[PDB]
């Protein structure tokens, strides 16, 4: 898990930082990709018309 020594997070984590010193883990929600590289949608999907997730 690639996100410093100074904090520990499960599973693929963000790397969520405050104000310069301290480094904390943010809640993954799920960060998956779709056809356009500007939107997301869950895996096996894809982003159409720029809103909703098709297959």
């Amino acid at each position: 898990v690639p996100c410093d020594n100074v904090s520990s997070c499960p599973s693929s984590d963000t790397c969520c930082q405050l104000t310069s010193g301290e480094w904390g883990c943010c809640p993954i929600p799920e960060a998956v990709c779709c056809s356009d590289h500007q939107h997301c949608c869950p895996q096996g999907y894809t982003c159409v018309a720029e809103g909703q997730c098709q297959k």
